[PDB]
């Protein structure tokens, strides 16, 4: 699927800027909200809801009502240096302690 970018660099700088990534979007009549996930630095690929960070590249998809942009990024990109930039470690971690745990309730 390609590997995430771990680096400080972002994969794709024209992508950088809150600004550059909301165009992306356009009219967008998706659960998920446009301006939560530009500032979750995610931009539109023009492929029904798929997103990439700008920073990691990860790809994101198929949005339910209930699924947090922020909370995705760390759940499946947990290594991407925008995220630990702008939420920090403990976020990421008490995230990830949430999800594996929610991974044990239903069955
Ligand atoms: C918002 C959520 C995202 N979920 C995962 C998803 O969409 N993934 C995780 C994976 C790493 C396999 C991947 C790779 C490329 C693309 Cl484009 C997407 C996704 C699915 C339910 N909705
Ligand atoms: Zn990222």
């Amino acid at each position: 699927m390609n590997f995430p970018n771990s680096t400080n660099l972002p994969r794709n700088p024209s992508m950088a800027d809150y600004e550059a990534r909301i165009f992306t979007f356009g009219t967008w009549i998706y659960s998920v909200n446009k301006e939560q996930l530009a500032r979750a630095g995610f931009y539109a690929l023009g492929e029904g809801d798929k997103v990439k960070c700008f920073h990691c590249g990860g790809g994101l998809t198929d949005w339910k009502p209930s699924e947090d942009p922020w909370e995705q990024h760390a759940k499946w990109y947990p290594g991407c240096k925008y995220l630990l930039e702008q939420k920090g470690q403990e976020y990421i971690n008490n995230i990830h302690l949430t999800h594996s745990l929610e991974e044990c309730l239903v069955r």
